């Protein structure tokens, strides 16, 4: 599969026609406020140097593969475990993020997926409720130049090739998202990715992270995709809500 | 395992001793308002008189078996088909409810026990978050006789007896379920008997049902359970929620 041009996703998996996809507009004024939604906790997310992590240009995004030992709660009895990060990006003066809020489309964004602990592999939790969890934040271009995010984006030349991948020491993983794991919207939809599977829990912080404009142009400007072509807007459409209602952490 | 003895429950099913069990204590106060809790769907319930349904004394509650089509949805997309449905009691002057509210037994409780769409079998859904979804209503004393529960309590003489089983007519699962399907609680929780498999969402109606004195004296003095007991007070101790908040549907 490509981005923008042939094939039909449905050709490549029938649930990239379900009625219930990601991504979404998430419009605040809609959500329902919900108090049962408590901070997100992260075990085991500040890496130790070695052993050092694949980081690869899969031609899609840059995925960032993560090691066993990485727990999230979205909450009492709800726990999973972070399989890797990649991110979406746009182009020169094109912003590329998933998410919209209110129709405004960030520079780009970075999704943490991972993988329920009822479930030991990725095959049988692909649409079954809860079996996948996305833990995504919005970047967007800030006067600093960030340290969390430099130790990657001084990593993607050597990745520039389509189908490339290094060894990049391990890092603090929650330094790539928001300090508030607090504020956030919730929602159940896909992957934004064939196969779209259904049953995923998307969690949307309500806060940003910043990159300097240098950064965001290393990100969109860098890796080289399918076709003698740049690596750009690599961003699913918007897709209905069709009913669903997203939740928020906060009134 | 026996109800109100031993062997204690987890020296049969360490599951038993989980920190996501049920029944719990309703609070209605501490209860989390969630805008997102839509009415709840059932279709496919009103079945025909034939076939007859299988009704089971099977030693811990009367068990009907339904069969395929009985449609039920907690959300959009989020489907589920009815497995059976059971009942817990006390004795004479004492109530037998497993869910209490503000510390409040009731008489007795239905459980209607739905297995998610996106699981093929029972066996691949226990121990699933959403795998099991289970309705549950109080059943209170009042002055009529309920017509719907009569279809079931007029047959509990011929099955008295632990292990017997008879085929009855076809009858309106949906009318043994309280009038507003818009107003319920919704935790997570488990199945109140071994194995006592995590996962299982649990929607408790607001609104009981009412039965006569006469038909509640029927369902906890007619059958008998293992050994030379009555079958009675077949209800688990309530359980800990362990941070887990009860959500409501309405405010
Ligand atoms: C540009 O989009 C992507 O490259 C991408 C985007 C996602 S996403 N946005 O989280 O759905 C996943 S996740 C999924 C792929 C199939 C197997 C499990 C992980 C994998 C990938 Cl490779
Ligand atoms: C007195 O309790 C019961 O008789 C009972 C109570 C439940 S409950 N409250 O729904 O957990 C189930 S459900 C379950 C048991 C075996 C695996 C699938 C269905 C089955 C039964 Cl048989
Ligand atoms: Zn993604
Ligand atoms: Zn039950």
């Amino acid at each position: 599969w490509r981005y923008g041009g042939d094939p039909p996703w449905p050709r490549v998996s029938p649930a990239c026609a379900g009625r219930f996809q990601s991504p979404v507009d998430i419009r605040p004024q809609l959500a329902a406020f919900s108090p049962a939604l408590r901070p997100l906790e992260l075990l085991g997310f500040q890496l130790p140097p070695l052993p050092e992590l694949r980081l690869r240009n899969n031609g899609h995004s840059v995925q960032l593969t993560l090691p066993p030992g990485l727990e999230m709660a979205l909450g009492p009895g709800r726990e999973y475990r972070a399989l890797q990060l990649h991110l979406h990006w746009g182009a020169a003066g094109r912003p590329g993020s998933e998410h919209t809020v209110e129709g405004h489309r960030f520079p780009a964004e970075i999704h943490v997926v991972h993988l329920s602990t009822a479930f030991a592999r990725v095959d049988e939790a692909l649409g079954r409720p809860g079996g996948l969890a996305v833990l995504a934040a919005f970047l967007e271009e800030g006067p600093e130049e960030n340290s969390a995010y430099e130790q990657l984006l001084s990593r993607l030349e050597e990745i520039a090739e389509e189908g490339s991948e290094t060894q990049v020491p391990g890092l603090d993983i929650s330094a790539l998202l928001p300090s508030d794991f607090s504020r956030y919207f919730q929602y159940e939809g896909s992957l934004t990715t064939p196969p779209c599977a259904q049953g995923v829990i998307w969690t949307v912080f309500q806060q940003t992270v910043m990159l300097s404009a240098k950064q965001l142009h290393t990100l969109s400007d860098t890796l080289w995709g399918p076709g003698d072509s740049r690596l750009q807007l690599n961003f699913r459409a918007t897709q209905p809500l069709n009913g669903r209602v997203i939740e928020a952490s906060f009134p």
